Protein backbone atom coordinates (compact mmCIF):
# COMPACT_ATOMS: atom_id res chain seq x y z
CA UNK A 1 0.00 0.00 0.00
CA UNK A 2 1.21 3.66 -0.41
CA UNK A 3 1.37 5.87 2.36
CA UNK A 4 3.92 6.83 4.85
CA UNK A 5 6.04 4.38 7.18
CA UNK A 6 5.32 4.75 10.91
CA UNK A 7 6.48 3.08 13.95
CA UNK A 8 3.92 1.30 15.74
CA UNK A 9 4.52 -0.83 19.03
CA UNK A 10 3.27 -3.99 20.33
CA UNK A 11 3.32 -7.49 22.36
CA UNK A 12 4.39 -10.74 20.63
CA UNK A 13 3.81 -14.05 21.70
CA UNK A 14 5.97 -14.21 24.48
CA UNK A 15 4.64 -11.48 26.05
CA UNK A 16 7.78 -8.88 25.27
CA UNK A 17 6.95 -5.75 24.17
CA UNK A 18 9.07 -4.03 20.60
CA UNK A 19 8.33 -1.41 18.36
CA UNK A 20 7.30 -2.24 14.29
CA UNK A 21 7.38 -0.50 10.99
CA UNK A 22 4.34 0.25 9.82
CA UNK A 23 2.49 1.93 6.73
CA UNK A 24 -0.11 4.82 7.59
CA UNK A 25 -3.14 5.08 4.95
CA UNK A 26 -5.99 4.99 6.71
CA UNK A 27 -5.29 2.15 8.86
CA UNK A 28 -2.21 1.31 10.02
CA UNK A 29 -0.62 -1.96 8.12
CA UNK A 30 2.19 -4.28 8.67
CA UNK A 31 4.58 -3.12 5.85
CA UNK A 32 7.83 -2.43 6.83
CA UNK A 33 9.20 0.08 4.14
CA UNK A 34 12.80 -0.08 5.53
CA UNK A 35 14.12 -3.08 4.36
CA UNK A 36 14.38 -3.57 0.78
CA UNK A 37 11.17 -4.11 -1.19
CA UNK A 38 8.85 -4.21 2.44
CA UNK A 39 7.66 -6.58 4.73
CA UNK A 40 4.67 -7.61 4.94
CA UNK A 41 2.35 -9.43 6.97
CA UNK A 42 -1.08 -10.65 6.30
CA UNK A 43 -4.40 -12.43 8.63
CA UNK A 44 -5.08 -15.72 7.26
CA UNK A 45 -8.13 -15.59 9.30
CA UNK A 46 -8.27 -19.20 10.41
CA UNK A 47 -8.74 -19.98 6.81
CA UNK A 48 -6.09 -21.60 4.77
CA UNK A 49 -6.68 -19.42 1.18
CA UNK A 50 -3.18 -17.40 0.95
CA UNK A 51 -1.60 -14.64 1.66
CA UNK A 52 -5.16 -13.36 2.98
CA UNK A 53 -5.50 -9.89 4.23
CA UNK A 54 -2.40 -7.39 4.93
CA UNK A 55 -2.67 -6.84 8.55
CA UNK A 56 -4.47 -3.14 9.38
CA UNK A 57 -4.75 -1.52 12.66
CA UNK A 58 -6.85 1.17 13.69
CA UNK A 59 -4.10 2.48 15.93
CA UNK A 60 -0.89 1.16 15.14
CA UNK A 61 -1.03 -0.59 18.79
CA UNK A 62 -0.57 -4.08 18.57
CA UNK A 63 -1.41 -5.45 22.53
CA UNK A 64 -4.04 -8.02 21.99
CA UNK A 65 -4.02 -11.14 22.05
CA UNK A 66 -4.82 -11.69 18.78
CA UNK A 67 -2.55 -9.33 17.25
CA UNK A 68 0.83 -11.28 19.32
CA UNK A 69 1.62 -13.93 16.17
CA UNK A 70 1.46 -11.19 13.17
CA UNK A 71 3.91 -8.98 15.86
CA UNK A 72 6.48 -11.86 16.21
CA UNK A 73 6.31 -12.77 12.43
CA UNK A 74 6.95 -9.37 10.76
CA UNK A 75 9.54 -8.59 13.57
CA UNK A 76 11.53 -11.67 13.27
CA UNK A 77 11.59 -11.19 9.82
CA UNK A 78 12.95 -7.85 10.40
CA UNK A 79 15.99 -9.73 12.15
CA UNK A 80 16.46 -12.30 9.11
CA UNK A 81 16.41 -9.93 6.62
CA UNK A 82 19.19 -7.59 8.81
CA UNK A 83 21.36 -11.22 9.56
CA UNK A 84 21.76 -11.73 5.72
CA UNK A 85 22.07 -8.14 4.64
CA UNK A 86 24.50 -7.43 7.47
CA UNK A 87 26.26 -10.74 8.04
CA UNK A 88 26.19 -12.19 4.26
CA UNK A 89 25.67 -8.85 2.55
CA UNK A 90 22.64 -10.63 1.16
CA UNK A 91 19.75 -9.04 0.52
CA UNK A 92 16.32 -10.71 1.10
CA UNK A 93 15.72 -14.17 0.04
CA UNK A 94 16.63 -13.41 -3.56
CA UNK A 95 19.84 -11.23 -3.21
CA UNK A 96 17.81 -8.87 -5.34
CA UNK A 97 15.66 -7.07 -1.96
CA UNK A 98 12.41 -9.70 -3.03
CA UNK A 99 9.36 -8.91 -0.80
CA UNK A 100 8.71 -10.59 2.91
CA UNK A 101 5.38 -11.93 2.80
CA UNK A 102 4.27 -13.44 5.90
CA UNK A 103 0.31 -15.21 6.72
CA UNK A 104 -0.60 -15.96 10.61
CA UNK A 105 -3.61 -17.45 11.68
CA UNK A 106 -2.97 -19.96 9.37
CA UNK A 107 -6.10 -22.97 9.83
CA UNK A 108 -7.38 -24.06 12.84
CA UNK A 109 -5.40 -25.64 15.67
CA UNK A 110 -2.13 -26.19 12.83
CA UNK A 111 1.08 -27.01 14.50
CA UNK A 112 3.49 -25.47 11.99
CA UNK A 113 5.12 -23.18 9.99
CA UNK A 114 6.36 -23.20 6.56
CA UNK A 115 7.67 -21.61 3.61
CA UNK A 116 5.40 -22.73 0.61
CA UNK A 117 7.42 -20.90 -2.82
CA UNK A 118 6.23 -17.30 -2.21
CA UNK A 119 5.57 -16.79 1.19
CA UNK A 120 5.98 -17.65 5.25
CA UNK A 121 2.81 -19.21 6.88
CA UNK A 122 2.58 -19.55 10.25
CA UNK A 123 -0.11 -21.89 12.23
CA UNK A 124 -0.95 -20.79 15.49
CA UNK A 125 -0.88 -24.34 17.22
CA UNK A 126 -3.61 -26.57 19.37
CA UNK A 127 -2.13 -24.57 22.25
CA UNK A 128 -0.37 -27.96 23.60
CA UNK A 129 1.95 -28.87 21.51
CA UNK A 130 2.33 -25.50 19.80
CA UNK A 131 1.76 -21.96 20.90
CA UNK A 132 1.65 -19.86 17.87
CA UNK A 133 5.07 -20.40 15.81
CA UNK A 134 6.49 -16.96 15.08
CA UNK A 135 6.90 -16.74 18.26
CA UNK A 136 10.29 -18.67 18.04
CA UNK A 137 13.05 -16.79 16.01
CA UNK A 138 14.89 -20.28 15.26
CA UNK A 139 11.50 -21.15 13.46
CA UNK A 140 11.21 -17.58 11.88
CA UNK A 141 14.65 -17.59 10.42
CA UNK A 142 14.43 -21.96 9.58
CA UNK A 143 11.90 -21.27 7.07
CA UNK A 144 12.92 -17.97 5.36
CA UNK A 145 16.34 -19.73 4.85
CA UNK A 146 14.20 -22.16 3.24
CA UNK A 147 13.63 -19.76 0.89
CA UNK A 148 17.18 -18.60 0.46
CA UNK A 149 18.12 -22.34 -0.19
CA UNK A 150 15.41 -22.64 -2.91
CA UNK A 151 17.19 -19.41 -5.26
CA UNK A 152 20.62 -20.47 -4.56
CA UNK A 153 21.73 -24.23 -4.17
CA UNK A 154 18.04 -25.92 -4.98
CA UNK A 155 18.65 -28.82 -3.12
CA UNK A 156 16.09 -31.03 -4.01
CA UNK A 157 13.69 -31.95 -0.72
CA UNK A 158 13.94 -35.35 -0.50
CA UNK A 159 16.70 -38.19 0.35
CA UNK A 160 20.06 -36.93 1.49
CA UNK A 161 19.98 -33.26 0.02
CA UNK A 162 17.23 -32.76 1.58
CA UNK A 163 18.58 -33.72 4.64
CA UNK A 164 21.04 -31.02 3.62
CA UNK A 165 18.25 -28.87 2.70
CA UNK A 166 16.76 -29.22 6.08
CA UNK A 167 20.25 -29.11 8.48
CA UNK A 168 20.81 -25.70 6.41
CA UNK A 169 17.41 -24.54 7.98
CA UNK A 170 18.42 -25.82 11.36
CA UNK A 171 21.93 -23.99 10.65
CA UNK A 172 20.87 -20.46 9.98
CA UNK A 173 18.01 -20.22 12.21
CA UNK A 174 20.31 -21.46 15.38
CA UNK A 175 22.51 -18.64 14.22
CA UNK A 176 19.79 -15.95 13.42
CA UNK A 177 18.54 -16.88 17.19
CA UNK A 178 22.68 -16.48 18.45
CA UNK A 179 22.54 -12.99 16.12
CA UNK A 180 19.25 -11.81 17.93
CA UNK A 181 20.95 -12.79 20.98
CA UNK A 182 17.60 -13.79 23.60
CA UNK A 183 18.35 -17.13 25.19
CA UNK A 184 20.32 -18.39 21.82
CA UNK A 185 20.76 -22.87 22.08
CA UNK A 186 21.66 -25.03 19.73
CA UNK A 187 18.00 -26.81 19.82
CA UNK A 188 14.89 -26.19 17.53
CA UNK A 189 11.61 -24.13 18.47
CA UNK A 190 12.08 -24.63 22.21
CA UNK A 191 10.64 -21.46 22.96
CA UNK A 192 7.38 -22.14 21.34
CA UNK A 193 6.96 -25.87 22.22
CA UNK A 194 4.75 -27.45 24.73
CA UNK A 195 4.04 -24.84 26.98
CA UNK A 196 3.52 -27.73 29.70
CA UNK A 197 6.94 -28.89 29.60
CA UNK A 198 10.71 -27.21 30.42
CA UNK A 199 13.70 -27.69 28.43
CA UNK A 200 12.68 -29.44 25.32
CA UNK A 201 12.44 -29.00 21.94
CA UNK A 202 11.44 -30.29 18.35
CA UNK A 203 15.77 -30.83 17.40
CA UNK A 204 18.67 -30.87 18.70
CA UNK A 205 21.98 -29.81 16.74
CA UNK A 206 24.29 -30.72 19.96
CA UNK A 207 22.64 -34.06 20.41
CA UNK A 208 20.10 -35.76 17.71
CA UNK A 209 19.66 -38.63 19.26
CA UNK A 210 17.96 -36.66 22.56
CA UNK A 211 14.92 -36.71 19.79
CA UNK A 212 15.27 -39.92 18.08
CA UNK A 213 17.78 -38.03 15.13
CA UNK A 214 20.88 -40.12 13.86
CA UNK A 215 23.88 -38.54 14.90
CA UNK A 216 26.16 -40.69 12.81
CA UNK A 217 25.88 -41.91 8.97
CA UNK A 218 25.52 -45.53 9.99
CA UNK A 219 22.51 -44.39 11.41
CA UNK A 220 20.96 -42.95 8.61
CA UNK A 221 17.60 -43.47 8.09
CA UNK A 222 16.63 -45.54 4.47
CA UNK A 223 13.19 -45.38 4.46
CA UNK A 224 10.62 -43.19 2.48
CA UNK A 225 8.57 -41.62 5.07
CA UNK A 226 9.23 -37.80 5.71
CA UNK A 227 10.73 -37.90 2.02
CA UNK A 228 13.30 -40.15 2.67
CA UNK A 229 13.93 -38.86 6.11
CA UNK A 230 14.70 -35.32 5.62
CA UNK A 231 14.18 -33.99 9.13
CA UNK A 232 15.47 -37.30 10.44
CA UNK A 233 18.69 -37.76 8.55
CA UNK A 234 19.72 -33.85 8.58
CA UNK A 235 20.83 -34.96 12.47
CA UNK A 236 24.08 -36.01 11.02
CA UNK A 237 24.90 -32.53 9.70
CA UNK A 238 23.05 -30.73 12.68
CA UNK A 239 26.08 -32.84 14.47
CA UNK A 240 28.68 -32.14 11.83
CA UNK A 241 27.71 -28.08 11.97
CA UNK A 242 27.65 -28.38 15.98
CA UNK A 243 31.04 -29.84 16.26
CA UNK A 244 32.45 -27.57 14.04
CA UNK A 245 31.26 -24.78 15.58
CA UNK A 246 31.89 -25.70 19.67
CA UNK A 247 34.10 -28.79 19.23
CA UNK A 248 33.96 -32.00 20.97
CA UNK A 249 34.80 -35.76 20.69
CA UNK A 250 32.14 -37.67 19.03
CA UNK A 251 32.05 -41.65 18.58
CA UNK A 252 35.82 -41.03 19.19
CA UNK A 253 37.44 -38.57 16.68
CA UNK A 254 38.03 -34.97 18.24
CA UNK A 255 37.15 -31.75 16.56
CA UNK A 256 38.44 -28.21 17.16
CA UNK A 257 35.53 -25.66 17.03
CA UNK A 258 36.24 -22.42 15.16
CA UNK A 259 33.19 -20.86 16.22
CA UNK A 260 29.99 -19.68 15.22
CA UNK A 261 30.67 -16.76 12.87
CA UNK A 262 33.03 -18.78 10.72
CA UNK A 263 30.50 -22.16 10.48
CA UNK A 264 28.01 -19.29 8.90
CA UNK A 265 30.61 -17.99 6.33
CA UNK A 266 31.96 -21.87 5.69
CA UNK A 267 28.18 -23.12 5.35
CA UNK A 268 26.80 -19.58 3.59
CA UNK A 269 29.48 -19.75 0.68
CA UNK A 270 29.16 -23.77 0.41
CA UNK A 271 25.24 -22.81 0.13
CA UNK A 272 25.95 -20.28 -2.36
CA UNK A 273 28.94 -21.43 -4.98
CA UNK A 274 29.37 -25.16 -4.38
CA UNK A 275 26.51 -26.99 -3.72
CA UNK A 276 23.43 -27.69 -6.16
CA UNK A 277 20.00 -29.39 -6.33
CA UNK A 278 21.44 -33.29 -6.12
CA UNK A 279 23.99 -32.52 -4.22
CA UNK A 280 24.53 -35.39 -1.33
CA UNK A 281 26.17 -35.91 2.02
CA UNK A 282 29.63 -36.45 0.74
CA UNK A 283 28.97 -34.02 -1.92
CA UNK A 284 28.50 -31.61 1.24
CA UNK A 285 31.83 -32.11 2.79
CA UNK A 286 33.66 -31.32 -0.14
CA UNK A 287 31.79 -28.03 -1.01
CA UNK A 288 32.25 -27.54 2.89
CA UNK A 289 36.14 -28.25 2.56
CA UNK A 290 36.61 -26.09 -0.36
CA UNK A 291 34.67 -23.02 1.22
CA UNK A 292 36.80 -23.18 4.27
CA UNK A 293 40.07 -23.28 1.54
CA UNK A 294 38.81 -20.56 -0.07
CA UNK A 295 38.43 -18.73 3.07
CA UNK A 296 41.20 -19.49 5.34
CA UNK A 297 43.65 -21.49 3.19
CA UNK A 298 43.94 -25.49 2.88
CA UNK A 299 46.55 -25.50 5.55
CA UNK A 300 44.20 -23.80 7.89
CA UNK A 301 42.74 -25.10 11.24
CA UNK A 302 39.41 -24.46 9.93
CA UNK A 303 40.38 -26.75 7.08
CA UNK A 304 41.08 -29.08 9.33
CA UNK A 305 37.78 -28.50 11.94
CA UNK A 306 35.67 -29.17 8.99
CA UNK A 307 37.06 -32.22 7.41
CA UNK A 308 37.45 -33.71 11.53
CA UNK A 309 33.46 -33.13 12.17
CA UNK A 310 32.31 -34.69 8.72
CA UNK A 311 34.87 -37.35 10.07
CA UNK A 312 33.18 -37.75 13.14
CA UNK A 313 29.55 -38.22 11.72
CA UNK A 314 30.46 -40.58 8.93
CA UNK A 315 30.93 -38.61 6.05
CA UNK A 316 33.81 -39.07 3.85
CA1 LIG B 1 -4.64 -1.79 17.67
CA1 LIG C 1 16.46 -20.22 22.53
CA1 LIG D 1 16.67 -22.55 19.47
CA1 LIG E 1 8.25 -26.95 26.09
ZN1 LIG F 1 12.55 -26.97 7.16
Amino acid sequence: ITGTSTVGVGRGVLGDQKNINTTYSTYYYLQDNTRGDGIFTYDAKYRTTLPGSLWADADNQFFASYDAPAVDAHYYAGVTYDYYKNVHNRLSYDGNNAAIRSSVHYSQGYNNAFWNGSEMVYGDGDGQTFIPLSGGIDVVAHELTHAVTDYTAGLIYQNESGAINEAISDIFGTLVEFYANKNPDWEIGEDVYTPGISGDSLRSMSDPAKYGDPDHYSKRYTGTQDNGGVHINSGIINKAAYLISQGGTHYGVSVVGIGRDKLGKIFYRALTQYLTPTSNFSQLRAAAVQSATDLYGSTSQEVASVKQAFDAVGVK
